[PDB]
């Protein structure tokens, strides 16, 4: 049908028929006439299957031959999404898949719809893993993805009476067809157990042994015939464990839970031994994994040469004891030799500033669990004091700050810390993120070794994030300027020179119309809700944080209710205002707003006098598969956390490349996407860091605002009286009480500027021919924002290796 | 090779080596310079599984069109053992397989030694149920093995100095490439909740869902190209399960424990909740899927035209009840009616008399588990009672007797009681044991109702226990006689007319030996360990019981043993004693009695007096896989229970099938054995039924043995004094104490006779030539012992359906 998705050649659709009902029968053992939708969706799934399997055999041979440097990129979360459509988009048999299936009488679409997200993440930082396997494939990069196969994926959303429910992600009851399970090289992690000291150096006994399985996931890349691997763990009892009889056997399921279930908190730290036990199981089984392909090549003197370990966050950080403890312990290395080989291995990527979100453990729970990793966690923490003592003699202040060890009611180590002594290099998400490490919760430790902190602003894959989910938009950019823009975004810049072409302005429009029909016809369907699609798409999707101020939003949507009751017969653009995601199930707040966005909407859907002026929409069960619908049906992109929070985002990224206009403060990649852009083709507004700052020096007083902006005080006085919950008048009063007293996050500072800001987005919109040059000037522009550019620079400036589109033999 | 394995045709190995290269490729993606054993054993199960898939899916289609009448067999227990070679033999492709697989340089046996068996039962009952489904798709019968896919099937035995550990038999580990997975009919199950009465009658409420998840395994006949279905279930939560976050998410594992372990009691009951948890939940998705199946043909008058239920002693008893509760609760039939379909669709095959083994459940536990059940169960008594007391009028201990509820300090609900209430027939396992049911705990009901009670003597398949186990007797019987009898058992009478012919007598002595030959070295690879292949093999295999007299095996030993010491210089026949079973983990005496068997072997193997004339061997974890090899190597056959005790038997006809003579007891299918092949053709010792009777009214005072066989007290003396156990020796003051003060099964009673006769055993050993010919009259007359006879007879007597032996087109 359209050019990008490849050729459907009259053999390709042949072998493709022949294959799907060779799976239909031996695979799936159903015939044509007992055969659901599902056992289609598998037998395609089986048939795009085999075309990866002899591309990565082959890329694992070659990697074996040509030995090349290999990056480990650690982290416990991958948010995958759907493989299916990525499959074909980067093998090319799109089209040809679309042609075989249509031939058997069968929709495409409708098998792809059956698919499960792989929900193996929270948000930003599990899909950024995703996005970057992409890029690393597509890179022609020797990378493996390892983390933890959990059977329960983040929760399934249901809103109840406007409540969030949450529900188990059974995401492996119909079997995932994606994996291949290789328990030939199930490996032993320990736990608990005491150190011996003998002659011979330390040993951990009598340790509890939990098994760990790994299942191989193929990571294609785009067109290159690359297929690298992401390797998950999952906990297995060995077969002696407890071993009255039953319930030995019942008690296999303790040792089991390690890999059960995804912690479901965005940018949170919760301090349980269960999440520690999942943080270690990854990080030994992975080490060990690592150690075993480092010796099919005695000397680690070159380990450094042929490894790098990447660490998402600091959720691995105990992959730099547990490397000191094998080289030392095991390997009998001297100290010194092992730390240089640690941290010539090892680089750190902190994500976040936020004093919530560190990862701080209690020394008792790593006392228990992992002793000896204490040792040497102790032991680094010496040696390091005693070089910042050296080179900031008398600084005992500075000693107390950079310690591994926070002294208080309960001893607690900072992983944070543990990482920047560990590690060669240190980054940051976003420039503006990457800038406030160095000049805060980093500083000390940049004064000691500044050569450690870089920049790596995120990315995401224009692979999902173009090509897939939006295949009108990527036809009519390949009609002009050809196709290598998939792998080489920057290339957009040449849709400049269309920003006065007529007929691209219309086909741009064209395609945002299309899919925001798509979008309202599959609310229609699966949600019984009628919205207009002539309307302004106002959307803000992003897990539900205090933060990302999913009230100021709320704040907005209530003004122009207002506005429209005061004066009803005086024009308004028209908008469907859509917000979506999920709140942690223990974030009290997080599930509070939820609630009031559909008060919200349980009042503005039903005024009469409103009409379809304005809708307010909760996006129930917000994931990677909602994204790819919802992100390129928006005109309108909400990037409104306080200035400093945020310390990239990915959503917006998304949303720029797929043709929305971005509402934002300076915040986190906002900062350098409005100057790639143009700050005059950017909705920026509110407060900067620096203002921020000056706020938090003289005290932020909320009353102020209230005081000041009667339209405010009006929506406070409607929020407390009970307009927006009649039956229940003081259901949001937690809600009322934060933004008065206790708001960190200043969502009254930044309204007046928001609101006048939100004003200017309706007024071009009323001007159809602007609006479009103003998004055309934002997808011409968003090159940068590729995961292909971040993994070139992680690449060339820690991993010390170099991309190549080079593509491997078929 | 051999006739008997099929044609190896150029087309057809050239197809297997296509197709095994396939599945190691695209199934297993392995190149075959990384593939081990276990690999290529995936990739010819992959490649044998494929032929089974026509046939599969065509055979479900019959069924569907004819719509003959349904046969399911309803057990707790499948002992299914490997499936690979059975596939092979049952589809004519041993030679074919062979020969491609050597073409590709493997050793297809050495691939066959890697499969895990299915080893989801105890022992003879479970066995029964794999040799039935065996026999009923060889008869072309629409049957359906109903069952749990339990995680944990027996546990592997292992021996630490001398005694049995429990290890967990984590079977599926490596996948298990038989199974189907069929989500899409998962069914719920209920429990707990209570009982509401409305209006429109009774009303089972605020129950706890579990769900049950089924996996069908194919079930080929013997060369007809029917493929029949095991159904398993699985215990699955809802999603909504429990549903702070984690816990409700790790909760799960109490649902799905439902499924994880087989409880391993041989032959004895435990009233565990957990045990009666899987016994409803078979039965609940078992007869949902029953009636599904019956309604896709209203008028349930014709169910039992359409549906045979048998029920596998009484694991599955709550079928009855529950059948009662479908049709009354949720159908609206009439009582009256209900009872008559569920009469007229149930039966019941009794496998035991022993007390401990009988199901008696506490009323407290149905009444809080299964408060509906208990209800229909009361009424079932109440109807019944008034039937007993309107033909014995004034007999009011009959009335007490025949209850279903026993009284006494807990209340309990007879299973075999309602068995026989619910059914329209009841059988036993051997003629003995049939007659012992109407004389003895039967009694009362045969008098009610005569026509109930019915003889089926068990059989076993001679597919797997001979053609597949001892394929070169199956070759030199095939050379005489032809094929025919591998479907058709009785043909094995026309052997008798080779009884004196000089070529088939040396031929039946060669393969004897080639199969000692073979066992030998088995023995010396994996267990290091060295037998003459010259001594006779006594063989005693079946689980660990007092009831089965181990302990009587163990005197003669320790009686040849002592009689060598006291004349070392005197001719005995050599004799490799073997002996091998698990015992019940929780079974004290079991476990000591493997103790002192390993404890003879000790002493009586490291004695250089005795040489290789007296061998003592525990086989460890004796199970399917160990029973192919062993049973074929054995030169007699030890079936040596207590008169009355073991109700059949099949091992017994498994050597009788292989080539060995027996020694035994006149009990279970002992008795016809002997009848067959002549009583002189049979090593008959011991106590009749009747003898053990007259014992039991006069007392058992081993007492009287001990002081009148001087040969027994020496042994009882060496017990006692530390002998056997020097560092500890009181270590068997319990089997002392119990052989001399509370022995339930009389060993001393048969000790006599034992030995004497065991002396006439080896006075024919040392003639060859008769002993042989004496084999001969006993593989002659062992037809009636294949479970096609048996099967034949359930469904003429009981299911009312013909069995065929027409293929159905390929
Ligand atoms: O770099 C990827 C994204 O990382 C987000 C983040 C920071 S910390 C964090 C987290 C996620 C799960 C469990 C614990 C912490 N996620 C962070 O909040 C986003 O700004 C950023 O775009
Ligand atoms: O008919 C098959 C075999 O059944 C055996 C049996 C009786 S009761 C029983 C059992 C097995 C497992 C759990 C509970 C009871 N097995 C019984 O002990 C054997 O004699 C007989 O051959
Ligand atoms: C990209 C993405 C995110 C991250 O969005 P932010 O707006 O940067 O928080 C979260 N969830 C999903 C499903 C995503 O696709
Ligand atoms: C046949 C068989 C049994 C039953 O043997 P009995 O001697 O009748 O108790 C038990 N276990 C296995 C593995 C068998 O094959």
């Amino acid at each position: 049908q359209i050019s990008v998705r490849g050729l459907a050649g009259v053999e390709n659709v042949t072998e493709l028929k022949k294959n799907f009902n060779r799976h239909l029968h031996f695979t799936l053992v159903k015939d044509r006439n007992v055969a659901t939708p599902r056992d289609y969706y598998f037998a395609l799934a089986h048939t795009v299957r085999d075309h990866l399997v002899g591309r990565w055999i082959r890329t694992q041979q070659h990697y074996y031959e040509k030995d090349p440097k290999r990056i480990y990129y650690l982290s416990l979360e991958f948010y995958m999404g759907r493989t299916l459509q990525n499959t074909m988009v980067n093998l090319a048999l799109e089209n040809a898949c679309d042609e075989a299936t249509y031939q058997l009488g069968l929709d495409m679409e409708e098998l792809e719809e059956i698919e499960e997200d792989a929900g193996l993440g929270n948000g930003g930082l599990g899909r950024l893993a995703a996005c970057f396997l992409d890029s690393m494939a597509t890179l022609g990069l020797a990378a493996y993805g390892y983390g933890i196969r959990y059977e329960f994926g983040i929760f399934n959303q249901k809103i109840c009476g406007g409540w969030q429910m949450e529900e188990a992600d059974d995401w492996l009851r119909y079997g995932n067809p994606w994996e291949k399970a290789r328990p030939e090289f199930t490996l032993p992690v320990h736990f608990y157990g005491r150190v011996e000291h003998t002659s011979q150096g330390a040993k951990w006994v009598d340790t509890q042994v939990v098994l760990a399985m790994p299942y191989d996931t193929p990571v294609p890349g785009y067109r290159n015939n690359v297929v690298n691997t992401m390797r998950l763990w999952s906990a297995k009892a060995p077969n002696d464990f407890n071993l009255g009889y039953i319930q030995a056997v019942l008690d296999r399921n303790l040792a089991e839970n390690i890999s059960r279930v995804l912690y479901p908190n965005d940018n949170f730290f919760e301090g349980k031994e269960l999440r520690l036990k999942q943080e270690y199981f990854v990080v030994a089984a992975t080490l060990q994994d690592i150690i075993r392909r480092f010796k099919s090549s005695t000397n680690f003197d070159a380990f450094p040469d042929k490894v790098a370990i990447q660490l998402n966050d600091t959720h691995p950080s105990l992959a730099i004891p547990e490397l000191m403890r094998v080289l030392v312990d095991l390997e009998r290395l001297d100290w010194d030799k092992a730390w240089e080989v640690t941290v010539k291995t090892c680089a750190y990527t902190n994500h976040t500033v936020l004093p919530e979100a560190l990862e701080r453990w209690p020394v008792h729970l790593l006392e228990t669990l992992l002793p000896r990793h204490l040792q040497i966690i102790y032991e680094i923490n010496q040696r390091f004091l005693n070089r910042v003592a050296a080179a900031f003699p008398g600084d005992v202040d500075r000693l107390r700050r950079m310690s591994l060890v926070e002294e208080g009611a309960v001893k607690r180590i900072n992983m944070a810390h543990l990482c920047i002594a560990g590690s060669h290099a240190v980054n940051g998400v976003a420039r503006i993120h990457s800038e406030i490490l160095k000049k805060t919760i980093f500083k000390d430790f940049y004064e000691l070794e500044p050569h450690k902190f870089q920049n790596k602003t995120n990315g995401i894959t224009p692979r999902r994030w173009l090509v897939l989910c939006n295949p009108g938009l990527a036809e009519i950019i390949a009609e002009r300027i050809g196709e290598e823009y998939i792998s080489d975004l920057d290339q957009l810049r040449k849709l400049l020179s269309y920003v006065d072409d007529e007929a691209f302005i219309r086909d741009v429009a064209k395609v945002k119309q299309e899919n925001k029909l798509k979008f309202a016809a599959y609310l229609e369907r699966e949600y019984k809700v009628h919205i207009n699609p002539n309307s302004l798409f106002d959307v803000q999707v992003k897990r539900i944080h205090e933060y990302k101020r999913q009230l100021l939003n709320c704040l907005h949507v209530i003004t122009l209710y207002n506005r429209i009751k005061k004066e009803p017969n005086k024009f308004v653009v028209p908008r469907t205002v859509m917000i979506g995601g999920k709140a942690a199930p223990g974030y009290h707040m997080a599930k509070m707003i939820i609630k009031l966005i559909t008060a919200i909407g349980d009042v503005v859907n039903h005024d009469p006098v409103v009409g379809d002026r304005l809708r307010v929409i909760f996006l129930e069960n917000y994931r990677v598969s909602l994204a790819e619908k919802v992100i390129p049906a928006a005109d309108l992109s909400e990037q409104i956390s306080t200035a400093g929070t945020e310390a990239s985002g990915t959503g917006n990224m998304k949303f720029m490349l797929n043709g929305a206009l971005t509402i934002g403060t300076m915040d986190g990649a906002n900062v350098e996407m409005a100057e790639e852009a143009g700050e005059e083709n950017f909705f920026i507004f509110g407060m900067r860091v620096e203002d921020v700052d000056r706020l938090d020096q003289r005290g932020y007083n909320a009353q102020e605002y209230y005081d000041r902006i009667p339209e405010l005080r009006q929506i406070i006085e409607q929020l407390s009286s009970g307009f927006f919950s009649p039956k229940q008048p003081d259901l949001f009063k937690d809600i009322v009480n934060m933004l008065m007293h206790h708001d960190r996050f200043k969502v009254f500072a930044d309204y007046e500027e928001y609101v006048k800001c939100q004003e200017r987005v309706s007024a071009l919109y009323k001007n159809p021919r602007e609006w479009t040059r103003m998004v055309i000037r934002n997808i011409a522009t968003s090159g940068k924002f590729s995961s292909d550019r971040t993994i070139a620079q992680y690449a060339r400036e820690i991993w010390g290796v170099e991309p190549s589109r080079q593509r491997l033999p078929a």
